[PDB]
């Protein structure tokens, strides 16, 4: 189980495994309540990976700081898991501290039609990213449409770890937002997701609890 290893009032970082961590901040984009959104932190050998930028510039510093000051690490790559705001609202704070960003191609495009283009150079994939932290490995993988076109998901096998991101649903979610989303083929998305996965342990939804395999399952059926 999870050890809460930094809480704020904009940033909650919980220790899911020795090479696990899950970040929470808030988006907070209009006159109502503040929404929590979850990404992956990756950690191997004082190197680390983190997929989706937490919400904000100051979320985001106080992540790369605790990761500096509290983990002794060194973040060497960022991979935003699709182009809404909660998963590249902190990408200034990420460049300036020449992190480099790993994104894929389509997700690139997403951004650019909608006015946005990434400061610093990016490394770019179409439809899988494999990367090296320190003696182990990390993915990131596209699967099909879902919540919305561009969604990839974050694997560390080591830990049997997955980040969903937001094509992933908590037990007993609504729907929520569908505006860019492809409810046709969410569901047989998730479907290839469990089919190469079977062995999860960690699945990280993009909002909500964590939990196992079941997440893929809910949101299946979430979707039929
Ligand atoms: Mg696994
Ligand atoms: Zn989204
Ligand atoms: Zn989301």
């Amino acid at each position: 189980d999870s050890l809460i290893v930094y809480q704020t009032e904009n940033l909650i970082i919980n220790k899911l495994s020795n090479h696990i961590y899950e970040h929470i901040s808030f988006l907070n984009t209009d006159d109502f309540g503040k929404v929590a959104c979850n990404g992956m932190l990756v950690l191997n050998e004082n190197k680390v990976v983190v997929f989706d930028t937490p919400t904000d510039d100051k979320s985001s510093l106080e992540l790369i700081n605790f990761v500096t000051n509290t983990l002794k690490s060194e973040i060497i790559g960022l991979i935003p898991t699709h182009f809404h705001d909660d998963c590249i609202g902190g990408i200034t704070e990420f460049e300036n501290h020449n992190i480099q960003t790993y994104v894929s191609k389509e997700t690139i495009e997403l951004l650019k039609d909608n006015g946005q283009e990434f400061s610093n150079p990016t490394k770019d994939f179409d439809n899988s990213l494999t990367l090296d932290i320190g003696n182990k490995k990390v993915y990131a993988e596209y699967f099909g449409e879902g919540h919305t076109k561009d969604n990839v998901v974050g694997y560390f096998p080591e830990d049997n770890a997955v980040f969903g991101g937001c094509l992933i649903k908590e037990i007993d979610a609504s729907k929520g937002y569908l505006g860019d989303a492809n409810i046709k083929e969410w569901s047989t998305t998730v479907e290839k997701v469990k089919l190469k996965y079977p062995n999860a342990k960690i699945v990280i939804p993009g909002h909500g609890k964590w939990g196992g395999i079941e997440l893929f399952d809910y949101t299946i059926k979430l979707f039929e």
